[PDB]
DNA sequence: TTTTTTTTT
């Protein structure tokens, strides 16, 4: 990713690029993807240095038609990290993809909070054993964080905890407000040094309170929109993994059914319904992915993370 | 199709022509379907050179009153390429028809980008197989194109992974201002080569959070119009067969309801209403068609794409 | 009505009916419901051959001050071709009279598109069936056009397939320009030979995007109401019927409201609202008409067009 | 004059 330094030298003024810092562009990419509004809603940007940062975030980045045997070859060279229990990798076809949206949803203790855990330290991995070789950053709501369980995975894995822990940032969120804010500040610190993966653990479960619907649940579904279509962005221009927890609801007609409704449920691009089975043993099955046809798998939570039962 | 050049031979200066081919016409049909403004806009384009490239359009293109029984022919050479589901097939009568509109929607799950990477290859077959002998492209808004399944629904029909991928195109849309851009590059290319059918993989994704409305509502449907109006001017010079996909919002009166309003079902000429069945089984039922009745019919989605259940 | 050679017996020199021609006026009562500023307008016609040609098409047309009892009679004996459903015929009181414009919208899928194919096959009858003895003009702005329709209610009515086929008229106007040039051609055929009903199927779908208001409304209209003007005198100066279709906006206050507003509202005679019933069934209420009291009925789309569940 | 959006327990 290009920083938005480059196109400063292509006949633009440095207190624009600075502006647009303030709005959040760091990279050219994000100017590239950005609609034609987004740019101008920025005070102190005008509609003529709007065209004209469009053309040459254009030059810079190429956004015409290709053909399907040059797709092939990325879509090869994808990342997929690994989630640390082999068959839950053999369900997943080698693992999280980089570069799109998981959901993990579950009524609770059934390990969706677990394996997050488990990812923010696998990622932190040479690629000859299904890392990544990049920093995680942590988004939580609920107050769930804790670093006992990557420092157990760590010592399963042989890194050293100081070593995992000079990495995955954390940052609790307290309102749907808050959450957006801090997707800035990680755009931020994604540019600034390399990251691997994303966890917004509970990305739903500020809204179910914060919106008390009906009546407000046109504006709450149009909030969680934009923070997905923010989520999106920042996937599409840094290629990290965006791993998403979902809650559930009770489907009362006369059944899970998790929440969000029809604009996560496009959005996601997999889904994976947890389950729980017998002591530690939780079955994975998979929810709406194209590539992946429909299967379940089983896996366990040890002491060190998801695991195999094992 | 007669290129652009051919009324470059009725006393037209050749950079008229090139002022056009940047406008975007590049056949003769594209400008005898172009109102007076459409090419009163280009600028250096006079507005006596337009009534003079409309008359000479209107020679080089019949464009008054014929009888039935002409139109009847066409419509019984038109093409339909098969969707690979023999009683879908029974269903739409012979398949995806030639030179119009089809929508799809549905939940999700359901199958309806399954669909396009089926026929985004089926095209490539023969007419006494159910194919068109033409190159697809597919415009997509998410990221779910996936070469994966057309090399599988190769596989199944024989033809080889190397020759059904020198073929589909692949652009990925990250804007509605984009996707325009899109259209015209489309355009550009359907001109030089011979395509079969366009594929616009959740045509109105990007708008419910572009424009976040209402107060934004109204520009909002003004330009899924004009995106739809280009579309239409494609399909009728081009003959390809144009198919969208379509999400879904939730009825909330005290109910699935296609999202675009009155300005995509008015502007979609069929419409197909994707269910979940058991499994891999889906119903596909009719919606809005004036040739074919309402029903509905089964499929299934298997390892080579479209199928029967089986 | 009177060819407009007929007063080129009356001292008019021949090349002046010619440009009259040219023009558009075909009949004496063309030139008699001519304004003198419609006529000045010709190029080649002075003011002086205005007075005269005006003079005795006043001469030939009587257009002066009748008796309420003359009136009557004609009112009496207009033709009014069913509509094929036999509720819909008792709800119109016989059906959509001649030498007026009727008006019929919804949301979708409604049937505003069958009625029409219906009508196009039912206008070829003897009066002692419903039909009118005249041939029909379909004029297409969405390419719905299908004649397989025109053939299954053919076989209803007993009428061969071929000899409803050498018979109504197929026009697809791509342009709010080209419809008016479409009427043009119209009128010339409707002389030439006998017509019974016009139909102008999607009567406002094409301005709805060719317009892109505001500050394009205002011209918009005012392309709307001539067009209806010229249906109006075409419907005056032939007998013919003239059916239209409307589609339909959604009223966002805090709900239907057909599209064209107080300018297509107070043009159109009488409306029909089309609304979704169960299966097949469809539900017509009249809306706008002086003589019809407002009520409504119930029709049904079968296999051979309107129908009454059944 | 023009333009629909949004599930929860
Ligand atoms: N240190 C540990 N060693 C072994 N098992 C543990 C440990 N910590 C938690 N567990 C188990 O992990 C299971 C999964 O809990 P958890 O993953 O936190 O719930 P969750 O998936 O986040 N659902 P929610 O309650 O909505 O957050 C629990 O039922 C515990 O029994
Ligand atoms: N390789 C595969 N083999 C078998 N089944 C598959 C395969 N890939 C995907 N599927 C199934 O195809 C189904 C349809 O998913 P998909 O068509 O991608 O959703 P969609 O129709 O695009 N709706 P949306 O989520 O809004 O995009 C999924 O539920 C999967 O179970
Ligand atoms: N051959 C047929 N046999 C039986 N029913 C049919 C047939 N063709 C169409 N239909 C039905 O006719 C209904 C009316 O569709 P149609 O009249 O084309 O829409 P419309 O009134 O033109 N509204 P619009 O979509 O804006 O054009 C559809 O819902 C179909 O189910
Ligand atoms: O994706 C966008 N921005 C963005 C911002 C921060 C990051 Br990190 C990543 C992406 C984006 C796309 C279209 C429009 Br229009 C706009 S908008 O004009 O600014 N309207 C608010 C809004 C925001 C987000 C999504 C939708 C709408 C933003
Ligand atoms: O269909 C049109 N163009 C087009 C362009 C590219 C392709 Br590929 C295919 C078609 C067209 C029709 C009428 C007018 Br008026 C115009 S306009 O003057 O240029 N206004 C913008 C606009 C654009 C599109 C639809 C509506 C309005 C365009
Ligand atoms: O109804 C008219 N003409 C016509 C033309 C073709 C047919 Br078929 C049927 C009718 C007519 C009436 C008054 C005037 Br003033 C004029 S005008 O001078 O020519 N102005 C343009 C215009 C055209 C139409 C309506 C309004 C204005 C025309
Ligand atoms: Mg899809």
């Amino acid at each position: 990713p290009q920083p938005i330094s480059r196109l400063e030298q292509c006949g633009i003024n440095a207190n624009d690029v600075k502006k647009l810092e303030e709005a959040g562009f760091h990279t050219v990419e994000a100017v590239a993807y950005a609609p034609k509004k987004e740019l101008i809603n920025i005070k102190g940007i005008s509609e003529a240095k709007a065209d004209k940062i469009l053309a040459e975030a254009a030059k810079l980045v190429p956004m015409g038609f290709t053909t399907a045997t040059e797709f092939h070859q990325r879509r090869s060279e994808i990342i997929q990290i690994t989630t640390g229990s082999k068959e839950l990798d053999k369900l997943l076809q080698g693992g999280i993809e980089t570069g799109s949206i998981t959901e993990m949803f579950g009524e609770f203790r059934t390990g969706k909070t677990q394996i997050c855990h488990t990812l923010a330290v696998t990622c932190q991995l040479p690629i000859d054993r299904g890392g990544g070789e990049g920093k995680a950053m942590y988004i939580d709501t609920e107050g769930t964080f804790r670093p006992e369980r990557l420092l157990a995975v760590a010592e399963r894995y042989g890194l050293s905890g100081s070593d995992v822990l000079d990495n995955v940032a954390y940052a609790r969120a307290f309102n749907t407000d808050h959450q957006t804010q801090l997707l800035y500040q990680a755009s931020a610190m994604m540019v600034e040094s390399r990251y691997a993966l994303l966890i917004v653990d509970s990305a739903t479960a500020l809204y179910r309170t914060d919106y008390s619907g009906r009546g407000e649940l046109s504006a709450r579904q149009m909030h969680l929109a934009r923070f997905l279509r923010m989520l999106l962005r920042l996937a599409d221009e840094f290629g990290v993994a965006v791993v998403i927890t979902n809650q559930v609801v009770a489907q009362v007609d006369g059944p899970k059914k998790p929440i969000g409704g029809n604009i996560i449920a496009h959005a996601s691009t997999t889904r994976l319904y947890l389950r729980k089975g017998r002591g530690e043993t939780r079955i994975c099955q998979i929810y709406d992915s194209p590539c992946l046809p429909e299967a379940e798998a089983m896996f366990a939570i040890n002491a060190d993370g998801v695991g195999d039962a094992k």
